[PDB]
């Protein structure tokens, strides 16, 4: 028997980057550039993402305005404040008539898309959403839906009512850990829900949050190999962050860096896909939405709930600053892309097939 002696890292960090800018996506050289820790590799899987993003999806910041309609939720993830065993939460629901006259505003200040989001309540559903929809698609605008996991038959409902878009977060891509955290339901009904949405034409979201307790780097390169087998329109990725009023409270949050890894990689596995800078990478590093616009995103959704309701929608703790009134995102966000050299985007920013 002879000695088993490791390589040199900085080597095998530019073997795992040629790997990638030859797009040999083994689940090998996903876990090694997942793995590797050090500094110059990461600034490496960055500005390569970023060139990435770059050509195939250019200089364009898409704005999302996100209106967080209503805080009730049937179901109760482990993972989210919004669960329904949270009961130090107030609750609230906007009227058709708020939602369609706040989303009249943001399309007034700019925005090209509106994404309605809310946990899964009941009462809207699905006819108040369909109304909604067809409002705000005569403002000339994008609506993308973000209500969670319905019947077919609703999905049809507000795809004929005239929305664009779905995003329906896988949040892992392990079936065990995803009924362990998200107790009535299953990554199977998860994904049902999302092949649905594709086979009725809705550009589909996914995405995962990093971090989980239990998750490992393995079950981050599953993610990462579910999102590139089904081409999603859109990514969402962010950190995990504990929430003190959930059963997750004290676990540990999600890593900054780890997570921006994972953008840069969905980038380059993905290269035409629309990618957030989300609300909870700014939450977690001052900056760190700029930062992820620089290493492979390219859209972000500023946060247009008005007052009273924006604070009630506490996903987790810092999501909401009310140093501002609730108009300032909007301006914000365009602010913040003039500043990094961008440009906010000149139509709906549809993902569109520009690599082959
Ligand atoms: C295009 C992006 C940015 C840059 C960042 C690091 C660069 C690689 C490394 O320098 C190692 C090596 C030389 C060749 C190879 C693989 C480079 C290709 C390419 O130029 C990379 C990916
Ligand atoms: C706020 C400025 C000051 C230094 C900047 C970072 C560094 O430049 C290194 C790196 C270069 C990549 O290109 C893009 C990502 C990254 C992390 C930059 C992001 C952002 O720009 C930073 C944090
Ligand atoms: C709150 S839900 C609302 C829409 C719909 N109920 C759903 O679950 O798809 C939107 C996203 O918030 C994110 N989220 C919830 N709790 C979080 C937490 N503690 N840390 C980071 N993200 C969280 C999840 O990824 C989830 O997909
Ligand atoms: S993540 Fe979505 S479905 Fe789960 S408790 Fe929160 S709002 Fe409800
Ligand atoms: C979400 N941004
Ligand atoms: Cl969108």
């Amino acid at each position: 028997m002879w000695s088993h002696p490791q390589f040199e890292k900085a080597s095998t960090g530019r073997e795992i980057l040629e790997k990638l800018e030859r797009r040999e996506f083994t689940r090998e050289v996903l876990k090694e550039a997942l793995s590797i820790n050090d500094r110059g590799f990461n600034e490496a899987l960055f500005k390569l993402a970023d060139e990435i993003r770059r050509k195939y999806v250019g200089d364009e910041v898409h704005i999302r305005a996100i209106i967080e309609f209503s805080n009730v939720c049937r179901k109760n993830c482990l993972y989210c404040g919004l669960r329904r065993d949270n009961k130090n939460l107030k609750r609230y629901r906007m009227t058709p008539e708020e939602i369609v006259e706040r989303a009249r505003l943001a399309v007034q200040f700019g925005a090209k898309t509106i994404v309605l989001q809310s946990g899964e309540d009941p009462y809207y559903m699905p006819d108040v959403i369909s109304d909604i929809v067809k409002e705000i698609k005569k403002m000339g605008v994008a609506v993308t839906l973000s209500l969670g996991e319905w019947p077919r038959e609703y999905y049809e409902k507000w795809k004929e009512a005239g929305a664009d878009r779905y995003l329906l977060r896988h949040e892992t891509a392990n079936p065990v850990l995803h009924r362990k955290l998200r107790p009535d339901t299953s990554f199977e009904n998860r994904l049902n829900c999302l092949l649905t949405l594709k086979e009725l034409g809705y550009e589909t979201g996914a995405g995962s949050m990093v971090g989980l307790p239990g998750q490992t780097i393995d079950d981050l390169v599953d993610d990462l190999l579910f999102l590139k087998e089904h081409d999603f329109d859109m990514v969402g990725i962010g950190p995990f962050i504990p929430h003190p009023d959930t059963p997750l409270a004290n676990e540990k949050k999600g890593d900054f860096t780890l997570t921006l890894k994972m953008v840069a990689l969905t980038r380059i596995l993905l290269p035409d896909s629309n990618i957030p800078a989300t609300t909870a990478m700014g939450t977690i590093v001052p900056g760190g939405r700029e930062i992820t616009l620089r290493c492979g995103a390219n859209v972000i959704m500023p946060n247009w709930t008005p007052s009273p309701y924006r604070q009630l929608y506490q996903l987790y703790p810092g999501k909401i600053s009310v140093f501002e009134k609730d108009t300032a995102s909007i301006p914000s966000v365009m602010k913040m892309i003039e500043l990094l050299g961008r440009k906010p985007g000149r139509d709906w920013g549809g993902r569109k097939r520009v690599f082959e």
